[PDB]
């Protein structure tokens, strides 16, 4: 017994072909079963034929006879069809409203999440269907991980390098950082975890959390977890106030945070607020200074990733009383300078999926581009706050969507917060980039910030661009452009001071090749988000949709504090680079 995801009419019916088994009222359930392939209906019991050795589960072919369900062949003389009168039979039949169109639900219920239009629909449908979509998507993503074959340690060639044997008949997952495995130790009659691991083409290079002397027989699977059902909306109802509500500003602030005072007051004058903070504009500084501006307020700092929460902890360690802070960790090495798992402390730092059920004066949700609607709903389910502040940048990278193959996901569809920020605009905008040379700031300001992002630094004269297609090779799931790496090598010989640079590319296999040929530390754009370096050398590698993505390209070039060299494949983005052009030797 539950509530119909389209009507909220009370019902005893859940669609049993939908992987999330959502409640559907007599009408909506009927309109759903008759217009799709979904025919299994679940009640207090399942609408299935109770005959001995019968296979009929289709609700339109079943009858309630006695107090059992039967198909036409096995029904008793007295019975009535379960699925008739434009309605499916179950409890609470009289209270039932129906919907004019079941079209959005059916599409969410039946899609395979490989078309961009699936995520577009999932972020523009009714709020209740946003929750059903976010569950259905995340369950589908978790199930797809089970499709991958087990990888088994066949030979330990060295330390940090292995030799894997793969399960027959199942595909192999890509070997990049977006796929984290878990080892398992072979035992008497079961298995135990041995940490979480990542792999890369060698043999295979493995970068695991904890070191071991792992030997043959150990194996790796992308660890899955149970997806819980959602209840809270992705955003609470907005409320605007005429005075600061539930918060008491300090009367003495320092000139370190004075630039944020007006925004801090805005935070107290509405129920939720959105803060767009481009690279290097002071997002964590903003978030910690909020605590100092409202020194009595209890604040929960949250984000999806442990690294994002830790970075808030590192900023709070600099400005806030360590005794008033606590890092929540469920039973990976994270921040360990606060007391652990103290929910009732004034400042709580905790990832979304480990959040306790509690209240707070302010909730700060950081790196919001990386959130999904599932995360948005979970936060609202766990935390009841006077104020919610969503901090991030819809021009930076989103959570990877593994199932998506047809079409690109635009920032307004990353999640509900990003949609608001791209349609009505963010409540607050951090307009001055303190990190990057002006050539880089001017580029991304025009590229993704509607010319609103201003530079703090001057031009460095150390931002260069080269147009060089090179030669693209592919391995199992990545791309390599050795001629672009050769161009960088020739550049380094003539400019050896650039050997303090970090090498960045959109592809892990490109980085592996560059690490060996150049010796520079390497980062994928996606892994570099949130970090900064004095000098960056970037090879676009290809012109794909992946390597030309403007959020990825924005993140890539905004890692640099002083200088950057971009070897570009795409003529488009090359022409957009307000960098000094260099010639190919
Ligand atoms: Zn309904
Ligand atoms: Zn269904
Ligand atoms: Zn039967």
């Amino acid at each position: 017994v539950g509530a119909c995801v389209l009507c909220n009419s009370q019902t005893s019916l859940r669609c049993g072909a939908c992987i999330r088994r959502p409640f559907l009222c007599c009408k909506c359930c009927y309109d759903h079963v008759i217009s799709t392939s979904h025919k299994l209906v679940l009640s207090v019991n399942p609408y299935v034929c109770n005959a001995p050795g019968c296979d009929v589960t289709d609700v339109t072919q079943l009858y309630l006879g006695g107090m059992s369900y039967y198909c036409k062949s096995h029904k008793p003389p007295i019975s009535f069809p379960l699925c008739a009168n434009g309605q499916v039979f179950g409890l609470y039949k009289n209270t039932c409203v129906g919907s004019d169109n079941v079209t959005d639900f059916n599409a969410i219920a039946t899609c395979d999440w490989t078309n961009a239009g699936d995520y577009i629909l999932a972020n523009t449908c009714t709020e209740r269907l946003k929750l059903f979509a976010a569950e259905t998507l995340k369950a589908t993503e978790e199930t797809f991980k089970l499709s991958y074959g087990i990888a088994t340690v066949r030979e330990v060639l060295s330390d940090r390098e292995l030799h894997l044997s793969w399960e027959v008949g199942k595909p192999r997952p890509p070997l990049n950082r977006n796929y984290v495995f878990t080892g398992y130790r072979v035992t008497k009659n079961s298995k135990v975890q041995i940490g979480e691991y990542t792999f890369e083409k060698g043999a295979v290079v493995y970068r695991g959390t904890t070191t071991y002397k792992l030997n043959v027989g150990d194996y790796f699977v992308l660890t899955s977890h149970t997806v819980m059902p959602l209840s809270a909306p992705t955003l609470v109802p907005q409320e605007h106030y005429v005075r600061i509500t539930g918060l008491y500003p300090t009367l003495n602030i320092s000139d370190e945070f004075s630039s944020n005072v007006a925004n801090y007051q805005k935070v107290g004058m509405q129920k939720y607020s959105t803060l767009q903070g481009p690279p290097g504009t002071g997002k964590s500084h903003f978030a910690i200074g909020l605590a100092l501006y409202y020194p009595s307020a209890r604040i929960v700092y949250t984000a999806c990733s442990h690294a994002a929460v830790d970075a808030l902890c590192e900023k709070a360690l600099k400005y806030l009383p360590i005794d008033k802070c606590s890092r929540i960790i469920p039973a990976v090495e994270c921040f360990d300078k606060f007391k652990v798992n103290s929910t009732l402390e004034q400042y709580v730092f905790c990832t979304v999926n480990a959040l306790p059920e509690t209240t707070a004066d302010i909730v700060v949700f950081d790196e919001i581009s990386m959130a999904t609607n599932y995360d948005l709903s979970v936060v609202n389910a766990r935390l009841r706050a006077k104020h919610y502040v969503y901090i991030g940048d819809p021009a930076q990278l989103p959570a990877p969507r593994t199932l998506l193959t047809k079409g690109t996901l635009e920032p307004e569809y990353f999640n509900s917060v990003c949609r608001l920020m791209k349609t009505i605009g963010p409540d607050m905008f951090l307009g001055t980039c303190r990190r990057c040379p002006a050539e880089i700031v001017d580029t991304v300001s025009a590229l993704v910030y509607d010319n609103k992002l201003k530079a703090h630094k001057d031009k460095s004269a150390q931002c260069f661009k080269m147009f060089y297609k090179g030669v693209i090779t592919h391995d199992v799931s990545s791309a390599i452009n050795r001629p672009q790496i050769g161009v960088v090598r020739e550049f380094l010989t003539r400019n050896p001071a650039w050997r303090k640079a970090v090498f960045i590319s959109p592809y892990n296999s490109q980085n592996a090749v560059a690490s060996k040929i150049l010796g520079l530390p390497t980062q994928t754009v996606d892994s570099s988000q949130g970090s900064e370096y004095d000098y960056v050398i970037f090879t676009q590698t290809t012109e794909t949709a992946h390597s030309c993505n403007v959020n990825r390209f924005n993140v890539a070039i905004t890692r640099a504090k002083v200088g950057i060299l971009c070897i570009m494949s795409d003529r488009d983005l090359y022409d957009k680079l307000q960098f000094t052009s260099l010639e190919i030797p």
